[PDB]
């Protein structure tokens, strides 16, 4: 399948070169997979989600996304126009308040929630969780991410936006999950992207168009935006049967575009997420 005039990041993940604008992908499109977006919520009524999104849990007075960040990330996972995996099922877990903040205890509870809640959902092709969040190093936060991964969920986490080594941030620094840095449309490391040996992969993160609250759209930047590209890619590849939740991060690294990014610090992987789709 071909989506013309796609957001640059979608075109990038199906291309061996920057500078194109059509996204190519297998029409299975993540059907039968599920992606949890653990964030500020999801505006599931947005036409872009086509009834495939739903809120399943909140720790606050509403499950609605009063911020936009979670809706944007969910759109990059799975919206019809802005998403990588256009037929996946999206489940929102609101661990962040409408200012985008959340206590680590709530975030940990949300991860353990997903590890159990997947047993209440129909995801025959597999389960992914996208975590566009983080703070300073916490062994308890890392352990929660490790449990979620161990339970059979492909966990993708943001590296962070400090232009610093991600070893000092959580859940970015957890080795067993997929830690995602950000790149721009010219294949440069995004100016804010964290780096370091704990990163597994880069995805598009600068000037990413996606869904927003109020039935709208906007372009924003962050490792928060790169993470759902990888989460959606994992769901797509799992639906194709090419990999599993336990092996998808490694498979994405195996099959990535290699050595094509600029300003990658010595010791950080130079790997850009790529779907290897041959039309």
């Amino acid at each position: 399948a071909a989506q013309t005039n796609a957001p640059w990041g979608l075109a990038r993940i199906s291309s061996t070169s920057p500078g194109t604008s059509t996204y190519y992908y297998d029409e299975s499109a993540g059907q039968g997979s599920c992606v949890y977006v653990i964030d500020t919520g999801i505006e599931a009524s947005h036409p872009e989600f086509e009834g495939r999104a739903q809120m399943v849990k909140t720790y606050y007075y509403s499950s609605r996304d009063g911020n936009g960040h979670g809706t944007h990330c969910a759109g990059t996972v799975g919206s019809r126009t802005y998403g990588v995996a256009k037929k996946t099922q999206l489940f929102g877990v609101k661990v962040l308040d409408d200012n985008g903040s959340g206590q680590y205890s709530t975030i940990i509870a949300g991860m353990d929630f997903v590890a159990s809640d997947k047993n209440n959902r129909n995801c025959p092709k597999g389960v992914v969780a996208s975590l566009s969040l983080g703070g300073g190093y916490s062994s308890s936060v890392n352990s929660a991410a490790a449990r979620l991964q161990s339970s059979g969920v492909m966990v993708a986490v943001a590296a962070g936006n400090n232009n610093a080594d991600a070893r000092n941030y959580s859940p970015a620094s957890e080795p067993s999950v997929c830690t995602v840095g950000a790149s721009d449309r010219y294949d440069r490391r995004s100016s804010f992207s964290n780096y370091g040996s704990v990163l597994d992969i880069f995805g598009p993160g600068t000037d990413i168009l996606s869904t927003w609250i109020g039935g709208s759209t906007r372009s924003i930047s962050g490792t928060s935006m790169a993470t759902p590209h990888v989460a959606g890619l994992a769901a797509y590849l799992m639906t194709l049967g090419k990999t599993t939740a336990a092996s998808a991060c490694r498979y994405i690294a195996d099959t990535a575009n290699k050595g094509d990014l600029s300003n990658i610090p010595f010791g950080t992987v130079n790997l850009l997420a790529y779907n290897n789709y041959q039309a």
